[PDB]
C-alpha cells in the first residue's frame, strides 16, 4: 500500500507491455507510441500476401467497402483483436479503402455524436492498415497533434478514444492526406464497445 | 499571402534514397522534428556493427557493468562498413558525413538505462564551438521489453526493432524547440539492447 508514484493517467484500452504483440499466428512489432491519445504504430501486422488477397477480394466487390466474411478476413480479425485487446464480434469488419492521385480523406473523427443512433454502441478504437506501398503522399495524419504516420505495406496504425476526458478523444482527429503519386490501399477496422456482429 | 522554422531534414515523401539503400519515413513529429525510419541497416550489417565493437575497431569498451554515462560506447575507427554506413546515413540526415563523430555503439545490460539528457553542448563549453545539431539513433537487434527511446517533454516513445532508427534534430532558433527534444533510453527489462548513434556538427568534424 505504497504512496502515489507518478501522476494519475487513464487507463487505455491497448495495454500491451514490451515490444511486441504475440498473436496466435504472428508477432506484431510495437514501433513506436504517443502516449496520449494512445496512436501506436504496429509493424508486421499483415503478410504480403495477406494484403494482396485483401486487395484482390475488394476488387470483385466493386469511399470503399466491407469485404464478405471468409477463412481469410477472419484469420485477420482474429489477429486484430489480439492487438486491439477487444474480440473481434465488436469490430465492424475489415473495411478496404482506395485512394487514387490527388484523392483524400478530409480530417474527422471516427467516433459518433452522442446525439445519434450510432452512438448507443460507440465506435472506441481504430486500426488502419496499409496494405500497398504510396508513391508519394497519403500520411494518416493528426492535425491537433502534429504528428504523421506514412503508409508502408503491412504495417498500421493503432488509435483508441475511450477516454473519460472528452478533450483527450477530440484530440484523435484525423485524416488521409492526399495522394501525390500511385495509389493508396488501406483496410480499416472499427471496433465498438460491445458486441457488433 | 502567408499560408514555422525550416529543418535540416527536408524530406520529401515516404522513402529517403541513399546511394545503395531505399530508407523508409515511417512517422514524423513535427516540431522539434522526430522522424522514425525503416530499413537503415540490414540484419547483417547490424550484427556486423556489434561484432567490431568488441575488437580493436573500438576506442572503448562497449559494454558497463545501472545509469550509462557518456564514456558507455564506443566510437568505431573507420573501415569499410562503417564508411558505407556514414555515407547512406549522410544522406538521410541531409548534412556530408564529415560532419558526423562515427559510429559510436552502445551496449545496454538488463535493469541499465540512459537517463533523459540533450545532446548538443551547453554553450559555455568548448565542444559548442561546432556544436552538435542533429542525432540518429540506429536499433542493432531486437529487445523484449523496455529499452524505449522516450522523449519525455513529448509524451512519445520509439521502441526498438532491429534495423530502424530514430533521427531527430535540435538546430531551431526558438531554444525552447530544442530543449523539447531531452530524450533518453528507456531500462531494458528483458533482454538486451545494442545501439549505433550518428551525432552529426554544424561544420567538419573529422
Ligand atoms: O487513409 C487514411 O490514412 C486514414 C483512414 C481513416 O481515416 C479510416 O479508415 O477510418
Ligand atoms: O538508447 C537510446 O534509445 C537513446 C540513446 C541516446 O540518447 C544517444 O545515443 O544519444
Ligand atoms: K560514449
Amino acid at each position: 500500500n505504497n504512496n502515489q508514484i507518478g501522476e494519475n493517467k487513464e487507463q487505455t484500452i491497448f495495454d500491451h507491455k514490451g515490444n511486441v504483440i504475440k498473436t496466435e499466428d504472428r508477432e506484431i512489432q510495437i514501433i513506436s507510441k504517443f502516449e496520449e491519445p494512445l496512436i501506436v504504430v504496429l509493424g508486421n501486422v499483415l503478410s504480403d500476401e495477406e494484403c494482396d488477397e485483401l486487395i484482390e477480394l475488394s476488387k470483385s466487390k466493386l469511399s470503399g467497402a466491407f469485404l464478405d466474411d471468409n477463412e481469410l478476413t477472419a484469420k485477420i480479425e482474429k489477429r486484430i483483436s489480439s492487438i486491439m485487446n477487444v474480440p473481434a464480434s465488436h469490430g465492424e469488419g475489415l473495411h478496404i479503402l482506395n485512394y487514387e492521385v490527388d484523392q483524400q480523406y478530409k480530417a474527422h473523427y471516427d467516433y459518433f455524436a452522442e446525439h445519434s443512433r450510432s452512438a448507443a454502441n460507440n465506435r472506441i478504437s481504430t486500426l488502419v492498415m496499409y496494405l500497398n506501398d504510396v508513391e508519394e503522399g497519403g500520411e494518416t495524419f493528426f492535425p491537433k497533434l502534429n504528428l504523421s504516420v506514412h503508409p508502408r505495406k503491412g504495417m498500421a496504425v493503432y488509435f483508441e478514444y475511450f477516454y473519460q476526458d472528452q478533450s483527450l478523444n477530440e484530440l484523435t482527429l484525423h485524416g488521409g492526406a492526399p495522394v501525390t503519386k500511385g495509389e493508396k490501399w488501406i483496410a480499416t477496422q472499427w471496433v465498438r464497445r460491445g458486441t457488433y456482429k
